[PDB]
């Protein structure tokens, strides 16, 4: 299950072409920090439904944007669209 405690709310952005299929979510360092995750860790992404994904680094162009980049497979399983908001949590 996800770690006990608080949640980071990020906006769903689309994945970069080469990350498609890899069950990866790109967040910036600030977001990674509130969650107490480093790169390589797993997070739960949730909007009633939930998926788990591996944390990866945001691109410099994406630092600060408050987004989480996630591909067509996680987004369909999550039932979510680009521009939607989701809650991210470290996995225990």
């Amino acid at each position: 299950g996800p770690m006990p405690g608080l949640s980071v709310k990020l906006r769903v952005a689309e994945a970069y072409p080469e990350d498609v299929g890899k069950r990866i979510v790109r967040m910036d360092k600030a977001s990674r920090a509130k969650l107490g995750v480093s790169v390589g860790d797993y997070v739960e992404v949730k909007k009633v439904k939930s998926v788990v994904a591996r944390v990866a680094e945001a691109y410099p162009e994406d630092v600060g944007k408050g987004i989480v980049r996630m591909d067509k497979y996680e987004r369909a399983k999550l039932g979510v669209s680009v521009g939607d908001y989701v809650e991210v949590k470290k996995v225990e």
